[PDB]
């Protein structure tokens, strides 16, 4: 997330907590969107998926860690 | 807004009358989303500001009649 | 990426041919800039690398056909 | 061009230097494109201007040095 898009850790981190609780797409956008550009770009690249569904996925293979850091 | 993006005046004074409202960011994000090309090329001048955070401050360099037209 | 993204067969297949044969990013960048909105999002979601850097991996893990699909 | 986008120094100087120095559009374009996403950003942001035209106007106001940071 930090190296693909420039979402700083500290956001990131509360994101992926969100999709792992299972909270609301709406908040999931709104943070994004609120980083500018980096959670843009971050919101496009799920493409036609929700945010959450996609960051979920990114999780499962990928572990938290590494979806903070990518 | 209407100059170098494309933006129909009518969408555009709506977008500006939200930002001046101290509207969503997702708000904003949607109805620029909305508008198709042009809208998505404003989202991505913002860099990593938000989009209302960019046009907040372009309105208050040249107003908001100037960024309608822009 | 017509899944995902709207980009119609004949022009994916096109950038993805202009990726293998290891082409400009600028002619990637306005053949998608071409397709309007649906490109513009292709765009984004590569984040910090190149879109050439990107479709590049993406080949590279579900190779051309799923990535003209997708 | 690297709080606003992201733009790394050592490329945002390359560019300006181009910029002053009279440089083809088309090799801004490239340097800018290569960079990513916020290279994307800082042409979007231009608008219908050149990327030239538009980088000269933000030298001749915050001078060479303001523009690299921004
Ligand atoms: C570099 C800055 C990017 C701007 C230019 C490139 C395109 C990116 C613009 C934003 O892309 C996203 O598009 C979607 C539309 O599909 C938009 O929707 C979001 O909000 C919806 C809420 O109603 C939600 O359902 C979607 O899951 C969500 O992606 C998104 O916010 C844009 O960022
Ligand atoms: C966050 C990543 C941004 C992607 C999504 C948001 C929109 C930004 C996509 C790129 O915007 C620019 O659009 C222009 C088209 O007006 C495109 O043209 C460039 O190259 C032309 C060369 O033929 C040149 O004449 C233009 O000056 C120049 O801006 C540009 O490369 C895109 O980055």
């Amino acid at each position: 997330m930090a190296k693909e898009f420039g979402i700083p850790a500290a956001v990131a981190g509360t994101v992926l907590n969100v999709v792992e609780a299972g909270g609301w797409v709406t908040t999931i956008v709104s943070i994004l969107t609120a980083v500018g550009s980096g959670g843009l770009s971050l919101l496009a690249a799920a493409g036609r998926e929700s945010i959450k569904a996609y960051l979920k996925k990114e999780i499962k293979k990928k572990g938290k860690r590494a979806v903070i850091a990518w």
